[PDB]
């Protein structure tokens, strides 16, 4: 059911880093990994974490629609992207922190404990402050387990709306062409070590969804392209993109 290819493992190595790739093919239900061990340790979940953060703020009308605008709050911050009026597809697609913390702050602590458990995410721990728990606070996921998410996800079994599912993969849409469709979501952990990059998400076919999640040890920003570029070659290498 599920099988170690530690060839993957060069794709790591030629970029002199670390990490775990994990694929899923949804038709013959068989997982891949480059290291198990790895695929199964929790991480902070980073910004991957707007996936259930949209998911929740939406199904409460925290979050009205994906067209809602949330104002920038005037403060400059470090990130240009940031320092600007935002809806949830812009939001995403520039992982807006401060837009995703108000969220948290108004769906709470406990309608967010809930949540996250009916959604078995990760440990389902949200310890620590309400508008960061994401970034530094006790939650944890694994890449397995990112990937159990999205499959839910995708076939809209999550304990929230349709609706609710249907706006946030559309907010996850990535890339799109003629071949396949990658709806997916970057994270960046730097606040707990190890500091790693994700990148969770799926690739449509015209015949198959191919789920996907990846984590990699991140030392310094430098390396962030590499979270889609290795996955990428993955992908290439096991045919499932041209
Ligand atoms: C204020 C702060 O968060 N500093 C910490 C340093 C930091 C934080 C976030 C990004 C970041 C932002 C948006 C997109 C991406 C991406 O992955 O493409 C990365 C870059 C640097």
């Amino acid at each position: 059911e599920w099988q170690e290819n530690k060839s993957w493992n060069a794709h790591f190595t030629e970029h002199k880093s670390q990490g775990v790739v994990v694929l899923w093919n949804e038709n013959k239900q068989q997982g891949f990994t480059n290291n198990l061990k790895r695929a199964n340790q929790a991480f902070l979940p980073a910004s991957t974490f707007k996936i259930p953060n949209s998911l929740i703020a939406l199904d409460l009308g925290v979050v009205k629609d994906e067209h809602q605008v949330f104002k920038w709050d005037g403060q400059t911050r470090d990130i240009a992207t940031w320092n600007r009026d935002h809806n949830l597809i812009t939001a995403m697609k520039y992982s807006v922190v401060p837009v995703y913390q108000e969220f948290a702050r108004q769906i709470g602590e406990a309608r967010m404990s809930k949540m996250l458990h009916a959604f078995d995410y990760g440990n389902e721990d949200i310890s620590g402050n309400v508008d960061s728990f994401w970034l530094d606070g006790g939650i944890r996921i694994s890449a397995t387990e990112q990937i159990s998410f999205l499959r839910k996800l995708y076939h809209n079994k999550l304990h929230v709306s349709e609706r609710s599912q249907r706006i946030v993969k559309q907010a996850m849409l990535t890339e799109a062409n003629g071949d396949y469709i990658i709806r997916a979501k970057t994270g960046y952990s730097t606040r707990i070590e190890p500091k790693i990059g994700w990148w969770v998400g799926w690739v449509e076919l015209d015949d198959n969804v191919w789920f996907f999640a990846m984590n990699m040890d991140m030392p310094t920003s430098d390396g962030l392209g590499l979270r889609q570029a290795i996955t990428k070659e993955v992908l290439k290498q096991e045919k499932i993109i041209p």
